[PDB]
């Protein structure tokens, strides 16, 4: 029974998941200067025009934004990739203050949240065995920095008075997640992990260079949710990062100069 807090926070993941002091854990510091520039990549595609989305829920540690995977509507291909990968859902770390709440950093630079935008490799047929395999799930990750508001992010921002609490979920059609995508595709690449339990080393990180800016409205309003169930004691969902990991034996490429 894990979470964010002192009693029960990433220090005592290990605990449970010994793979927490794994070999390629996530998140890392993005070091600019050593990332090395790799003319291999192959270009980013991202295919978002059919995408399906379906529902909000509040899993108890962020909420998710739920696609019908059942189909290659919502793509991403291309970059480090070998292969096609489905959009399953998208969710967000996000801080207490607006000087932290992501979970890369960037030259230990924090912003005030990151998107992640979850995909799994077809050849393995579902998520769930997706996430066995070293290459099984992609997710491109992007930087929310406060300034101007986000017009994209709005109606995801206005439904979650409806799924305060844990557990709660509402119908969320008709989003285009295409609105929440910087205009440039430049990115860094690495190996590393899913960030909760079970800290499943499956992931090609794909972490965009450019943040999108959110108002303090919208960051605001994230930080209104509930860690907590209905009819339990109020703990405001904030502060749900894993601090950055050791990088070990990887390398961070970029996909620019
Ligand atoms: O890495 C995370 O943000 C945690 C996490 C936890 C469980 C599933 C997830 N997913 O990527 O579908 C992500
Ligand atoms: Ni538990
Ligand atoms: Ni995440």
């Amino acid at each position: 029974h894990w979470g964010y807090g002192k009693h029960n926070g990433p220090e005592h993941w290990h605990k449970d998941f010994p793979i927490a002091k794994g070999e390629r854990q996530s998140p890392v510091d993005i070091d600019t200067h050593t990332a090395k520039y790799d003319p291999s990549l192959k270009p980013l595609s991202v295919s978002y025009d059919q995408a399906t989305s379906l529902r909000i829920l509040n899993n108890g540690h962020a909420f998710n934004v739920e696609f019908d995977d059942s189909q290659d509507k919502a793509v991403l291909k291309g970059g480090p990739l070998d292969g096609t990968y489905r959009l399953i859902q998208f969710h967000f770390h996000w801080g207490s203050l607006d000087g932290q709440g992501s979970e890369h950093t960037v030259d230990k630079k924090k912003y005030a949240a990151e998107l992640h935008l979850v995909h799994w490799n077809t050849k393995y047929g579902d998520f769930g065995k997706a996430v066995q395999q070293p290459d099984g799930l992609a997710v491109l990750g992007i930087f929310l920095k406060v300034g101007s508001a986000k017009p994209g992010l709005q109606k995801v921002v206005d439904v979650l008075d409806s799924i305060k609490t844990k557990g709660k979920s509402a119908d969320f059609t008709n989003f285009d997640p295409r609105g929440l995508l910087p205009e440039s595709l430049d990115y860094w690449t690495y190996p590393g992990s899913l960030t909760t339990p079970p800290l499943l080393e499956c992931v090609t990180w794909i972490v965009l260079k450019e943040p999108i800016s959110v108002s303090s409205e919208q960051v605001l309003k994230f930080r209104k949710l509930n860690f907590n169930g209905e009819g339990e004691p109020e703990e405001l969902m904030v502060d749900n990062w894993r601090p950055a990991q050791p990088l070990k034996n990887r390398q961070i490429k970029a996909s620019f100069k």
